[PDB]
């Protein structure tokens, strides 16, 4: 006999949760941390310098609220995204909505640790020249908090263990030479606070 | 110890949310401030007159019933617009429904002050000849409420408003001269009472 | 110290006006006006015989089970019409599914009296010949009550005026020459009762 | 002073409505008869053979679940179908998902006798080889059960002779030379038990 | 008189399915069988390397939180996927949301098997060259768990033999030289644990 099963932790969650408070822990803001693997170059375009591109967002940061004793039960647990918070971060240079090709469950670990990872389809207006010659393009998005600023959420890039390309299609008619990304901390004209985002360089080009 | 935290601010917020009913003070009409920053100039087509655009509309008005005491709480939190009256603002030209790009969350001040600026891709039916000479086209675009009369609401453009052009991507194949805004009172035939309008003039042009 | 306020009249609409349940008194059907206001004609195709067409969609009825005492309170109201019935109109020949440019909110007068004026985008198919000549093109839309029959919902067009380009785009291709309309009474082979349709008459042509 | 009116059969309906119940009369299945009156025919691709059609689909069956006593009650109801069972019907060749043109309502009579008959625009694989000639292309349609065999629902072209062109819009580029049915019953791979389909024959051909 | 009919067990199915709760036995992980009918190929384009595909993704599992004593009722029922629990798989190459264009519904059997098998559109990105040879090309698509991890979900290829152009339709314009799949238990740089997918290869060629 174990202290709790699945059904237990789904329940208490779906219970509790609440999804449109954001986890602040005390006076700190939620630390987010975000990085995007892409998977696909669909469609270019030089002259309107737009791309059509899909890419793993990989997302993660804790949320206490949602913590539970593993020591007799199980560790983590596939969660809809409906059922708990979720930073609310944008593109902002994207020019479309973003198409979500996986199904939308983030993973719950017992210790409050969130990763949500969705496979998106997204269309944005970047630098496309270059993209046909050896050095290539580099095309910057910007992905952040819209509503919260600094002091509510962070953002940084989660860290790297492998290859820029690493789940790169081979069938694409372009290939990655490099991907980087940089954060920032943004005022802006509407706010008087400022917004952090992260800033992901994808350098690639036409392929021989 | 704290008197309340976003938690119990959102929970009263939701609980007590009356999404359908104006928040007229008295029967003085919801003062309601709108101005587009535009992001983008993606398909223009001089022959039919139609062009599609991505700009943030920012929208701000006071809800009384919305505020809380923070001298002892958080001053502010982002609410799902569900939950929230927003005007019923609608662009009279567009030829298209707004694609919202952003995570649809309003701000609100703990003084009833409320912020919803969410960004947009529409396509408008306006004037486009011009666009490829020196001194560009002048597309405008007229938004107002759709059902609320000017004793209702109003509609004026946001007195500060110098950054119109700021955050335009330098990626568009257009560029931007000038963007004016203006206000309107009109009463159609289908109705006695006069609905107020915003009209915004988009003055661009085709590099090169 | 009035007698009732908005939230107080949305509140009664909202907990009981039946959303499912038309508002026949006694036994007369509801009288439905239906008049079309063209504001733009946008994809004309004389090959096909489609064409794209934006057009306000006044609708008017009245519902007693809504009316209230305005004596000492607000006599209108918006409200969502997912909160309230309204005719189940279908356009016949429409080739797509209306896509509504405005918020879905319809107009409610203390008396019962309702108002219901979304802008629609839509494409039929109808006669798009002799577009290109002086007297230009005559494309029918046919507008009824899907699945109630003529003793259940009456529709008759409404002769508002002249003037049928009063809100059409000077910016459009083409330019409107004139709108009629007239009503139809039809036994379908499903069906033993009749139903009635509005047909709405948009001679046009492209501007010379 | 009647027995009851539309709120209260309609009350009765939602309050115990039992949408994912197939209403077998016993060991009986549920008898469904469906014919398609075909309004257009918009798209005609003879390189890959496929077609894009609007028709209604006039499905009708018996669910005695719903019947009530008409002695001083309206004789029917139109009903939201999501408050009811509806046959879980599929076109076996359709290569779109079906775009329902009109307000998703059924028809019941106090009997229990029910009819959807939604217009709907749909894309189908099909033969359209001969669309150019005089004999024309016959492309069928093969509709059925998706997930409920022979013993649960038998599907049977309606009983509903009438002209094939009879509601055809005269203004397609096509016409209808000939509409026949044939009812199959099948057993497939997957599953031991047999599946019954209506498979009809559009004979058509392009306008001279 | 039986021990239960449709709407009890449905009924009950409804009131205690947990549709968020993964099915595990006792501490196992559940055996997900997934095969894929290929029905249709639509929009090859060798240039790109994509493919538009229609297959029926015939998904087995067991979920003996739904069985029921069958002894004197029926055996099965069809169950909206809403109110089951479902795998949550993930086309890999897949670069457009999946378009279902059957019920979705599921059919369970009273010892707790389950079956879901809707038919789907799909766009992949995939090695489409050599399609116009008489090889052909082989389109490889990838589906797997996508937060389950082998220990909460293994996959594997359905153990039988079918033809594989058994339901492929006659009227494509290309035809399928032959189909294998192969099972693969993969470790992403994101996290830990393994993920199991099903690869399965489709050979096919354009008809002369
Ligand atoms: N995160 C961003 N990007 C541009 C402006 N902004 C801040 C912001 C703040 C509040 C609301 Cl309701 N919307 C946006
Ligand atoms: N704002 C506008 N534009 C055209 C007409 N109108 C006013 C109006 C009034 C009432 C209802 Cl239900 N809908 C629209
Ligand atoms: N209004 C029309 N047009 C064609 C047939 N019809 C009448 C009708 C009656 C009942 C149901 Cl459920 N659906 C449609
Ligand atoms: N319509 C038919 N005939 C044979 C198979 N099939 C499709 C089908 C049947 C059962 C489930 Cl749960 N899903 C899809
Ligand atoms: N199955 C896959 N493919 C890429 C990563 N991954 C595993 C995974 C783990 C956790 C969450 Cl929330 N999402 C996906
Ligand atoms: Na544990
Ligand atoms: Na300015």
């Amino acid at each position: 006999a174990e202290a709790a099963d699945r059904a237990d932790i789904l329940y208490n969650i779906r219970q509790t949760s609440r999804p449109d408070v954001i986890p602040t822990q005390r006076d700190r803001p939620v630390a987010v941390s975000v990085s995007l693997k892409f998977i696909n170059i669909l469609e270019v375009n030089e002259i309107t310098n737009e791309v059509d591109v899909v890419f793993w967002q990989q997302t993660t940061w804790s949320d206490r609220t949602l913590a539970w004793d593993s020591s007799h039960s199980p560790d983590q647990v596939s969660v809809p995204i409906s059922s708990l918070w979720v930073p609310d971060l944008a593109a902002y240079n994207a020019i479309s909505k973003p198409e979500v090709l996986t199904p939308q469950l983030a993973r719950v670990v017992s210790d409050g640790e969130v990763l949500y990872m969705p496979s998106i389809r997204q269309r944005f207006s970047c630098d496309v020249s270059g993209v046909d010659t050896e050095s290539g393009a580099t095309c910057r998005i910007k992905i952040g908090s819209w509503t919260h600023h600094s002091r509510e959420i962070s953002v940084d890039p989660t860290t790297e263990n492998s290859d820029d390309s690493e789940y790169f299609s081979q069938y694409s008619r372009f290939e990655i030479l490099d991907v980087t990304q940089k954060k920032n901390s943004v005022t802006y004209s509407c706010c008087p606070e400022a917004y952090e985002d992260v800033e992901v360089s994808l350098n690639f080009r036409k392929k021989g």
